[PDB]
């Protein structure tokens, strides 16, 4: 989605890390969101990391992930991080964020269905050109804050075009933190510290579910060195601390 | 489960608080149960708050709970805990324990249809003798240690006689810890302080996935004392942590 409005008490948040980026955070339903930046909360980046979540859908809803306790084993060959070198479950997966196992996904989901579910989730601009195990990580495919709460609104209403199963494994694979008195699922993303001039993207998007209400936010920032990247957490933390949330 | 073996070295995770009690953790991958107690692994408590998972499932079964989305809304009437003053979802009704809540899904699910889901569930001695509102507490029900651990290995796997869809509703409502290494889904219990004589019991159970490893674990222990009810934790997690499960 409905309104979204501008909150400037955040940009605080921002300023005393000198960051440039959006928090977009919608109360019970993304008719009504709140920004820092109305312009930014609809700007469209690489979802880096952030893709593994339609990824596991899509992995699930064609059969090419089995079921909820698949383990994706480990060749033995060398992969970019050692965390990755393990067999893993998919909540493993998604947790160390194990690009290897989710490109071979994407490869058996292949073209023709990855842009046809990507079509019904109405995912950012949905552009998958250029290479399936790859263009959510230096591709063209870009997506907003905006976007992604609208798409994690309906994960959690489970109105994707998926199983209600489906929705529901993959859900309880994103809880990040758990306390009786209220619940995150959410999902990281990073795309490098980018090229000169050009600065990479970090993400941090998800849902709280505290009391009978439920919270729906995206965060992304430009970042160009790695020592900045646990801002993508600590400043939609800090905000959402600040409102009562978490 | 595949087999079961005492281990002395947990006695004195016990020993240090004077509890008299018993802990079963089994590893899915060996199908291997280990205790510090065999007989007490055995023996047959009340299940009191634990029975709020059969009844959760039951409760989503029969169509008494519509999903996970429901809100159970508070009357205004006055209530034994403050904290059950106020409309719960499912899992905020199952992490705060809210008794009124599942006394009104017992009652809507009846005794006929409560009777077949324990047998289907095989849980504990099956007698819900006692009054449908109260049976898990201080009624006839029954359930030891390992029945507790089979039955949440079923869970676990989606092989209790419920859909896949409600066990995995039940499922998110019992998370309890998220790391990024492991994830525990655990239920606590606590059937009174009975008597000197004959104490209550405390109870906590749930299961840990850590790697491709999954625990399950069943703990209880006697208590005439509200102030020993920690210890149904920080005993088992003490326990789990000499194992190198979580923290
Ligand atoms: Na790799
Ligand atoms: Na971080």
């Amino acid at each position: 989605m409905g309104s979204i409005t501008e909150n400037t008490s955040w940009n605080k948040e921002f300023s005393a890390e000198a960051v440039n980026g959006v928090f977009v955070l919608c109360k019970s339903s993304s008719k009504s969101c709140a920004t820092n930046d109305l312009a930014r909360a609809s700007k469209e980046y690489l979802p880096a990391s952030t893709f593994k979540i339609p990824n596991a859908i899509i992995g699930l809803e064609t059969g090419v992930i089995k079921n909820e306790h698949q383990v994706f084993k480990w060749d033995g060959k060398p992969r970019a991080m050692k965390q990755w070198e393990r067999d893993l479950t998919l909540r493993g997966a998604i947790q160390v964020s194990a690009v290897p196992v989710f490109q071979q996904i994407a490869r058996e989901v292949g073209e023709v269905r990855m842009q046809k579910y990507l079509k019904k989730f109405s995912y950012g601009n949905q552009n998958i050109s250029g290479g399936i195990d790859k263009f959510w990580l230096e591709g063209q495919l870009r997506i907003s804050a905006v976007n992604q709460v609208e798409f994690l609104e309906s994960l959690y209403l489970n109105k994707l075009s998926a199983s209600k199963e489906n929705q529901l494994i993959v859900k309880e694979a994103l809880v990040t933190e758990a306390a009786p008195e209220y619940l995150v699922h959410s999902k990281t993303g990073f795309s490098g510290v980018g090229t000169e001039s050009n600065p990479g993207v970090a993400w941090w998007v998800g849902w709280v579910e505290k009391e009978t209400e439920v919270y729906f936010f995206a965060f992304n920032m430009d970042i160009d060195n790695e020592s900045k990247l646990p801002l993508r957490k600590s400043i939609p933390t800090k905000i959402m601390e600040s409102e009562g949330i978490i």
